[PDB]
């Protein structure tokens, strides 16, 4: 069966304040609310974390027990709605050691790897991928354009022991390729061990946002592909639709 | 002194031209050749590495083929469990030059098995087993293996008077007479059980649940003083930087 | 030599006298006598046996106070996990005569902390804390214990020169100086008083026996007697656990 | 790592232009270079042998000077005593540059002394010497040195925070502190005790009645792993080979 | 006059109380109390040395915190490289009182950093650090160090109208202005650039090759004559004697 190392889509009310912890590194950093936004497929279900404030760093971060994806595949996933038609801002998660100090992460800290939408301006539109390796945060080498609307959409990033890696975007495949050629790791053959990290403890969002409003739901980490392919489609997939008219309906109302 | 073969895997991919995958199944785990996060030398330390967890792995290597009769049969490589092992195999396999490697699998016929093998706190053991009148015999002497996460040398000699030593570490750690410590018939005696007419390939041939496992520094040999110096050469000078390294980064995670 | 606290279990149930249970918590496990399902003597081969998974566990013995200063002084006694581990502490802990029995637990103040600790494949360790100016400083070297499922005798050697020296099964495996070894803040080695010896820990799978304790100041004395109780065990618990695993195949 | 000297004799007679006979007497012992008549291997194991019975010997080999201060020293070499030796010493001696090798002799001032003494029933012991405020302080503890035929490896270790390691064989015989283990002073205590200025020349001084005894694979480091690593790639590569040869010799002998 | 810091080591042991070792790493050098092989006074010339080779060091002492807001700050030790350093730091390194002494390190945020670097023929310098918006701005003129073997004495003087000097044993070698001698900003204007909130801890934080250097006789004073004072009431008492003894153990090597 599959391991799900991390769950979370908010469905009990306020547990969630009990598993996320708001970093002290500064005194200044924004607030996630709990929100579902103007427009939604269901209230209740498409509740997640908000972004509340404008021009402001967040910090947030949950635990899980800690593992290693060590000969395996490792899976993270997520949905996210820039419900606000977002101008500059970050909308990706870290992975970190669970050596990480919750109650201090920050810009600076050590992750293990980052993923997600970025966007600032006309110009950046664009899905990181960092693998940090030998001290170094290095970035993917290939252009992934990420979504810009208003509406909810799934990101997947797959790692496999082969060090092949695969993004999907609403679940469906829009970049892949192997470690070794899609990053600058090292010179020759590669170093088969790079896509390996002995301990992930904490999933974090670390980021920085003007205009704010993004929701971030349906969290996901698992060794198994076809099941967060499942999950994406029991998620996201069910949003979808009744998001879009919801939204439609508004729009028309607007207008008149 | 006769060197049957020898595998230290030094000269970067060329070890890819020496071994080969069986295609029994489509789902064998992958040997990777690494030396892995620590190491006395990172390049001499570089061995077959299980790189895929909860897989069953078939990998082999021919040589010249070769009969122990009327000989001392020795088989030595090292075993190191990087990522400290809960269940899996560690054990090497000597076949008849009449298996074929595209189709070696947990089934298949072989002449003698050797090594650790662990699955969890109950079993830490090295298996001795012997192919006698098609059935595969199992040493009747419990041996402890290695269970942790260093570079360990594992030594099996054979004579032609059916008598046999392990060693662990270059150093022994269990003898005897085939005749009494495998049940192959009901009293004494075939003084031939030791023998094979023909040893033609070597098979890493096992099951991994928490993979990163590495094996290096093979050797098939007639002789125990070279198997010995060939062992001081290689796991003999690993050893002592392998742990110093080790030591290092345990205290760094500490901090 | 100085025999400070001697206990073998080998007067039937004599031991209930001389041991007392915290009631610190409601729910500590409960130690029972026992040897076990192998043994070298069904009757020598009886200790203190942990009887409950997943439990603290929190039982003392009281001996005449002393004080190991100008002194060497031994610590010494039998550890078998007969269930094969997973997770779970073998360790003593030497308190001060002021320790209150009855209240005894995992914050309670000791002097000397020593013996295995186990916890998953990667640690296998033997502990020797000092308690030192308000701190419990462990020892920064690196022993590894016994994980096996068999009777093994762990012994802690401690000088006042400030030398000390580690043996499992009446064989060194450890030794140094305090200074050296430990990040303390010239007697670091001694206390004023020691008053009780405790078994205070923590034990996922249970079943582990505890045996042949000795606090002494001698360490020929303390090798002698290990070879008396331990070296006695060795043989025939092997012999008996071999034969009960070919039949168990 | 650093290696301050390392003398294994592999280069034919290249020795000779490296090592210097004493002349402060006339009478003085020879040493010759040989692998004696049994060995591991003819040549590897070439060493200087004392080749006269009940004389004195003095031999040195100099090498670019150096401090410990603040460092680790490591002093290591074979000794095998292949004649089975009655009275005799077996170790070595590091001086400081300022000794003329010409006039080397048992009063000349070293720094340290270390190695194994046999005499007669009573005596099988190694010696660590410090030289300390103009006296030669003699090791506390009691350390038992090998007293048979075959190539032994004797190692010192000492450190920065005054303590030491000797090894036999590359296993720890013995351990302890400068300040406990030797009478330099009334109590602590000298951090400095370790540490030479320095060192310059490694000697052999020393008298002998029966002859015979070969010394090898000699190495001066700073580093212990390292040291390790060349014991098992010198005395880890001859012993068994050697062994195998002796029992050979002394069967034919009994026959 | 205000005495933020001093600190002699007249008082046996009594030091250890009065500073601490970082724990940041587990292998930083450890510094001794000790006087040398030379000195004026075997008592009064013990400092703080450096015991081991190749090491970073951290050991700090906290003071009651103060400001220079407004007064003049005066920094003063004696530095002795007795090894003949070939590379290696012997400056201090002031730190607000929010440093974590258990933590302290190479980067770690401090106020100022003042005093010799030698690294090789090239480099004999003093440095002369600001830390001002996040940067550690170094001085734009090139101050020799001494290099000899000799105690010598270092001030350092911090005035309120940003002006300030530097001294070596007691004897100014260089002087100016802060908006001068450092790039702070593009062109002149901040006149408080010389003044931090707080001071609270000095730390010996620095990289050695060579080890054996003494630091001894620290001040942190706000006056400058009566930095020159103690500097002549422990340097200058130091000075002629050390010399001497010097001379005739380098006339007693000779021979
Ligand atoms: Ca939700
Ligand atoms: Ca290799
Ligand atoms: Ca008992
Ligand atoms: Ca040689
Ligand atoms: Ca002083
Ligand atoms: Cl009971």
């Amino acid at each position: 069966e599959p391991a799900v190392y991390f769950k979370e889509q908010f469905l009990d009310g306020d547990g969630w304040t009990s598993r996320w912890i708001e970093s002290k590194h500064k005194s200044d950093f924004g607030k996630f609310v709990l929100s579902s936004g103007k427009f939604y497929g269901d209230e209740e279900k498409d509740k997640g974390l908000q972004t509340s404030q404008k021009a402001r760093f967040y910090a947030l971060s949950a635990s899980f027990e800690p593992f290693s994806n060590k000969g395996q595949t490792l899976v993270v996933q997520f949905t996210v709605k820039h419900e606000q038609n977002i101008d500059c801002g970050g909308g990706y998660v870290k992975l970190f050691p669970n050596s990480l100090d919750q109650t201090d992460m920050h810009g600076d800290s050590e992750y293990n790897i980052m993923f997600g939408p970025d966007i600032c301006g006309p110009g950046t539109k664009k899905v990181h991928v960092i693998f940090n390796y030998k001290g170094k945060n290095v970035l993917i080498n290939k252009d992934i354009r990420c979504k810009d609307d208003e509406f909810t959409h799934l990101y997947t990033l797959i790692v496999r022991p082969d060090n092949t890696y695969e993004v999907k975007i609403d679940n469906s495949q829009v970049e892949s390729g192997s470690l070794e050629d899609d990053w600058d790791f090292l010179p020759g053959s590669g170093d088969p061990s790079i896509y390996a990290y002995d301990n992930f403890g904490v999933l974090g969002l670390d980021l920085w946002q003007v205009k704010s409003g993004t929701i971030f739901d349906n969290f996901l980490i698992t060794n198994d592909e076809a099941y967060a392919e499942e999950f994406g489609n029991e998620t996201w997939g069910v949003t979808k639709a009744a998001e879009k008219q919801m939204k439609d309906k508004q729009d028309e109302e607007q207008r008149l």
